[PDB]
């Protein structure tokens, strides 16, 4: 067995074809195994509609997972993403820089 803890990042972006479409973005990486709770949150709330994921493995079997969706956001607004995985013995919470 093995097991291994995710690397995430927490970034935004814009699609290159529309400018006026801002996505908030967690990308959770390299984990092993598999299982695992990821959120959005929204000052510390849950945020209950993502409408993206990318869900993928690399030959060595790690998982990678991309969760995002659409969001509008104001100076006041601290987004985060929390993760619970095994190798987390409380979940994991990575706050958004806004420049990124």
């Amino acid at each position: 067995m093995i097991q291994r803890t995710p690397k995430i990042q927490v970034y935004s972006r814009h699609p290159a074809e529309n400018g006026k479409s801002n996505f908030l973005n967690c990308y959770v990486s390299g984990f092993h195994p598999s299982d695992i709770e990821v959120d959005l949150l929204k000052n510390g709330e849950r945020i209950e509609k993502v409408e993206h994921s990318d869900l993928s493995f690399s030959p060595d079997g790690s998982f990678y997972l991309l969760y995002y969706t659409e969001f509008t956001p104001t100076e006041k607004d601290e987004y985060a993403c929390r993760v619970n995985h095994v190798t987390l013995s409380q979940p994991k919470i990575v706050k958004w820089d806004r420049d990124m």
